[PDB]
């Protein structure tokens, strides 16, 4: 199962880890992708997860968008986890760099409550432009299911743990 995580709350755990490497090691039931509404997995966590699937995630995602149209900011869809997990929960956090409402971050995290346990990144962090300390706070105040957070950046991980209220 999950190893090396620091327990933050009853249900939230955190580790300084590459979520692709973590998914390949654990092969969890659900890995969360930091998706955009178009499921265009170009960069950040989405680009890394997609590259690990040899682009199979993108091919599957393009078929999903052709059939269903784009997701909503704050929304999600369940697709295959390919070689990384049983399923991938593609969750769209607001992209502050695209001028999207930060209030949608709580709605984005609510998608995690439909899954008993998940391996996930901090939503709207990184190239999505939100403050990762705020994202962690929304995560622990919104998610009630067991979430194992992988934070790629060591310096950010230390700052998140050291400032956790």
């Amino acid at each position: 199962s999950f190893s090396g995580y620091l327990k933050l709350t009853d249900n939230v755990y955190i580790k300084n880890a590459d979520i692709v490497e973590e998914a390949k090691k654990v092969k969890p039931t659900v890995v969360v992708n930091a998706a955009n509404v178009y499921l265009k997995h170009g960069g950040g966590v989405a680009g890394a997860l997609n590259k690990a699937t040899n682009n199979a995630m993108q091919v599957e995602s393009d078929d999903y968008i052709a059939t269903n149209g784009p997701l909503k900011v704050g929304g999600s869809c369940v697709l295959s986890g390919h070689n990384l997990a049983k399923h991938c929960l593609h969750v769209v956090g607001p992209n502050v760099n695209k001028g999207e409402d930060i209030q949608l971050l709580k709605s984005a995290y609510e998608n995690f409550n439909q899954h008993e346990v998940l391996l996930a990144p901090l939503l709207s962090a990184g190239i999505f432009g939100a403050d990762p300390i705020h994202s962690l706070r929304v995560c622990v105040d919104t998610v009630r299911t067991n979430v194992y957070l992988a934070v790629f950046d060591k310096n950010l991980y230390d700052k998140l743990v050291s400032s956790f209220l």
